[PDB]
């Protein structure tokens, strides 16, 4: 009995909606009368298809688990009294303007700019490294951004907890994150288990920032790979070895040779620390890639880093990555029973 466009009823709490929508349901921003501040609202309704359940599951897990500035929160979640009743679940989250999406559709950035989001990206990313989690789909829209530059990450139905002993697997498994933000190895060996997939993804935005466009726009799964090697060269012999796969060793030394294209040559007004450490992030063996705290300790960041103010999380986080769809329903009650009164 409150409508918008669909049904989005979401308690006495919260009025004076407004559409800015179709992300996961759809989303408005709303007046909290408790607080007094304008928030944002999405509505999921997931019960419907099980991925989607996992999807919301896992991201409510891991919301409310995790507490950190460059990280969105979930304020509150609303849904019916009972698993019958519960149909929608609405999360209430900061409002945050825009995101880095579309903010590059229409801005430039300033080197200070860059840096700090940067800063903020990396700062969050560490907390979630800390909690034995991987994000997995970082990108431009998955970075939020309000008025005043704060930067907090969003979207974690793809996470999972961090597995290296088990990251292998062979040429060519499919994948399911973005597919412009994908590490190389995801396309040769890797199933995107350890931390590394996400550094890879943080120099892709980076070098998105400095240039407003995507860095490896391929059009389909071996494009992509053909636009990193396009851009970083063919591998040395060292980082073939490091690929026992023989399918994807095979396939790499059937390409003709390639140089790389010299990062000053792609981003000639770029601060050339950013191209260090996008340099380092940007890597083709991610035993070689920087992690997450040496990207912050760089040299770039150096007005920012001060790890007594980056902080970890209390204790590592505990297996997303799997249960009928009723099952699934019953979890996601269960998950968000503390925001009801009840």
């Amino acid at each position: 009995a409150a409508a918008a466009g669909q049904v989005f009823d979401v308690g006495p709490r919260y009025t004076n909606l407004s559409y800015i929508g179709e992300g996961a349901g759809m989303v408005c921003s709303a007046y909290d009368n408790l607080n007094k501040v304008r928030v944002a609202i999405k509505k999921i309704s997931p019960f419907e298809h099980q991925t989607y359940c996992q999807r919301t599951l896992r991201e409510i897990k891991i919301l409310l688990r995790f507490r950190h500035e460059n990280i969105i929160g979930a304020n509150d979640i609303i849904r019916a009294p009972t698993i019958e009743q519960m149909k929608d679940v609405y999360i209430v989250q900061d409002l945050m303007e825009t995101d880095l999406y579309k903010l590059l559709k229409t801005q430039h950035l300033s080197n200070d700019h860059i840096c700090y989001f940067l800063y903020q990206i990396l700062r969050g990313l560490k907390y979630i490294h800390s909690a034995n989690v991987l994000h997995r789909d970082l990108k431009p829209s998955n970075l939020l951004l309000n008025t005043t530059c704060d930067l907090k990450i969003c979207d974690f139905g793809l996470a999972r907890v961090a597995d290296p002993d088990h990251d292998h697997t062979g040429f060519l498994t499919e994948y399911v994150a973005t597919r412009w933000y994908r590490a190389p190895e995801i396309m040769l060996n890797s199933k995107g288990y350890t931390k590394s997939i996400d550094i890879w993804s943080v120099g892709c935005i980076l070098a998105e920032m400095l240039s407003n466009r995507p860095i490896f726009p391929g059009k389909h799964y071996l494009d992509q790979l053909n636009h990193i090697l396009g851009i970083l060269g063919s591998p040395s012999q060292e980082d073939l070895n490091c690929i026992i796969n023989l399918k994807a060793r095979n396939y790499l030394l059937s390409l003709p040779h390639k140089n790389k294209v010299p990062w000053n040559r792609l981003f000639p007004n770029a601060d050339s620390k950013a191209l260090d450490l996008l340099d380092k992030m940007l890597t083709f063996n991610p035993h070689k890639r920087i992690e997450v705290e040496q990207a912050l300790a760089h040299p770039y960041l150096e007005q920012y880093y001060d790890p007594s103010d980056e902080p970890i999380a209390e204790a590592p986080f505990k297996f997303d990555m799997e249960l009928p769809k009723e099952k699934l329903k019953e979890l996601i009650f269960e998950e968000t029973a503390r925001f009801q009164p009840g």
